[PDB]
RNA sequence: CAGCUUAACUGUGGGCGUGCGGGCGAUACGGGCAGACUAGAGUACUGCAGGGGAGACUGGAAUUCCUGGUGUAGCGGUGGAAUG
């Protein structure tokens, strides 16, 4: 397909990293997850795994003709910036970096404290 | 104080009997009765701040579920995993 400009959704969690590149109206072209590039367990929360997954997703988007993207990073950062650098060095140019993370307005109740 | 060899003991005479009742005096303090005051207290007037309470209606974010797109083979979870 041919999309000159799309959007890239990075979701970095405490124990995973998933990046999906989408068109500006919200239809994903291709995606890569930290477990998709071969890591399992704890090894897939590492910035190296995040960078590898984002690079793979970027290449898969290049095959669909994406030129530039704007990143919507999200979640408790483990590999936000390393995914950003990987996207830059995988051949794309990032337009804007907008950190949109769901913050409730004191709604619902979180799980109890661990020990 | 006196007597029995002294004492224990005994006797004699005051005190004690820490209270109660009757008469008489005092009126500072507490109280009773009759007053007076506004410094306590309460009311009034004018302002002021407040997640004080009860009732009714109503707003946005987020989680979950359902429906429909797109899209693949992983997601999730941990000290590490595995049930899922």
């Amino acid at each position: 397909k041919n999309v000159p400009h799309g959007a890239a959704h990075i979701k970095s969690t405490f124990n995973n990293t998933i990046v999906s590149i989408t068109d500006p109206q919200g239809n994903v072209i291709a995606w890569a997850s930290s477990g998709h590039v071969g890591f399992k367990g704890s090894r897939k929360s590492t910035p190296f795994a995040a960078q590898l997954a984002a690079e793979n997703a970027a290449r898969k988007a290049q095959e669909h003709g994406v030129k530039k993207v704007d990143v919507f990073v999200k979640g408790p950062g483990s590999g936000r910036e390393t995914a950003i650098r990987s996207l830059q060095a995988a051949g794309l140019e990032v337009g804007t970096i907008s950190d949109v993370t769901p913050q409730p307005h004191n709604g619902c109740r979180p799980p109890k404290r661990r020990r």
